[PDB]
């Protein structure tokens, strides 16, 4: 389904890439997206898919546009437009300066200090989950660990019942990887319907959970409104329940496939933090965009007000000009360049939490289960969207080779 080419788009800049169902998805989602970095593809293209929009394919352009909120606004960050228009999450839907006050509050609930106090619990959860799988000699990593681990830590942070996980997991998936089961606006509304009563209570009888902190916070020297709290909590939920889960699967899929890379970390664990950075670069999984606030000539290309441009955070680190042999995983890369956590004023506020969750997983897993592989005959399926993911990851190992720690 391709939309009619607009009057201002030169035919030679057209490249019909569908971010929700790329071509060589069989080669892996990152590989599927990297086709935009081929020699026969211009730096900036227009795709007639998903309503029609631009795509910046180079790290230089992606970074540039993310710094220029004057022309590239985040008020409409999702494609298709219907989604971007319904998008009202705080603080992402706001451009500076207004966005700044909310970023501070959000940092109070997911910032480093909060993660720090949670360290022992994150560790215990990783160790507990892994140890219970170890004897089995097999597991579907996505649902046996990738999902329960990060999701349980966040439900803990936000003080929400584990009984609500299934519902929230479903809603957040609808927002990042539309199943067609419901529109973004519809999934967002359901999410807000769930959140409103909770924010009301937390405001009356406030606990110590992140929702209670956001709900009774102060911004710009005045109290945050119920509406603002709701819009901020919704983003925190989507960010905390959907991203790390999928990133862990991409990483484990690779490690299950590369024994040499597993050994490297098993022998030199001090190299894990560095390994984390390289994996975050190689298996970057986010891609959203901005909307043109006015007609603008970007690198010789005429952009029109209202035009939407996809600025894939995932593509920057895969760009050959940013990192040599971008597709090769090298834990000793001295210069790991990437925009996996964003760029500009909207830099990810949950970086510390994500890194710790990834680092703790790698360390505790390779400690008890150093040797494992993908169940033979398994075909790992990837999914593309605002946040790309892995359907399932059937793993196997010989229990005689594991160590109870
Ligand atoms: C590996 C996991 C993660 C990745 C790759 C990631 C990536 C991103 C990216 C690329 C953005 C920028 C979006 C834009 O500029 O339009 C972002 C924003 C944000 N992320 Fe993360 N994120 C991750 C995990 C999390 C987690 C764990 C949370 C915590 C709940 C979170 C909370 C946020 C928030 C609140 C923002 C908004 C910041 C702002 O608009 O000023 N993220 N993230
Ligand atoms: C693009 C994102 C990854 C970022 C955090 C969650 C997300 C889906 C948003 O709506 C902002």
């Amino acid at each position: 389904n391709l939309a009619p080419l607009p009057p201002h788009v030169p035919e030679h800049l057209v490249f019909d890439f569908d971010m929700y169902n790329p071509s060589n998805l069989s080669a892996g989602v990152q590989e599927a997206w990297a086709v935009l970095q081929e020699s026969n593809v211009p730096d900036l293209v227009w795709t007639r898919c998903n309503g029609g929009h631009w795509i910046a394919t180079r790290g230089q352009l992606i970074r540039e546009a993310y710094e220029d909120y004057r022309h590239f606004s985040s008020e409409c960050p999702f494609i298709p437009r219907e989604a971007g228009e319904a998008y009202d999450f705080i603080p992402t839907s706001m451009d500076p300066p207004e966005q700044r006050q909310f970023r501070a509050l959000a940092n109070q609930v997911v910032g480093m200090p909060v993660v720090d106090k949670l360290e022992n619990r994150i560790q215990e959860l990783a160790c507990s989950l892994i140890e219970s799988l170890r004897p089995q000699g097999q597991c579907n990593f996505t649902e046996d660990y990738a999902e329960p681990f990060p999701i349980r830590i966040f439900m803990l942070l936000a003080g929400l019942p584990e009984e609500d996980i299934p519902h929230l997991k479903y809603l957040t998936d609808q927002m990042t990887r539309p199943d067609g089961s419901m529109t973004f606006a519809e999934a967002k509304e359901a999410l807000y319907d769930y959140l409103i009563p909770i924010i009301e209570q937390r405001r009356q009888k406030p606990g110590t959970d992140a929702i209670s902190i956001v709900a009774n916070g102060q911004v710009n020297g005045r109290p945050i409104t119920s509406d603002e709290a709701k819009r901020m909590c919704g983003l925190l939920l989507v960010g905390g329940l959907d991203i790390v889960v999928n990133f862990l699967s991409f990483s484990m899929e690779f490690l299950a496939k590369s024994p040499e890379h597993r050994q490297e970390l098993i022998e030199r664990p001090e190299r894990i933090p560095a390994a984390c950075e390289e994996l975050l670069r190689r298996f970057s999984l986010v891609a959203d965009g901005r909307i043109l606030t006015s007609d603008y000539e970007f690198h010789g290309v005429q952009l029109k007000k209202g035009d939407q441009i996809l600025l894939p955070q995932m593509l920057s680190g895969l760009d050959e000009r940013e990192n040599a042999c971008p597709m090769h995983v090298d834990f000793s890369r001295q210069k790991v360049s990437h925009t996996t956590f964003g760029h500009g004023s909207h830099l990810c506020l949950g970086q510390h939490l994500a890194r710790r969750e990834i680092i703790v997983t790698l360390k505790e897993w390779l400690t008890r289960i150093p040797d494992f592989s993908i169940a033979p005959g398994a075909q790992i399926q990837h999914k593309s969207g605002i946040v790309s993911g892995v359907q399932a990851l059937p793993l196997v190992w010989d229990p005689a080779t594991t160590k109870a720690v």
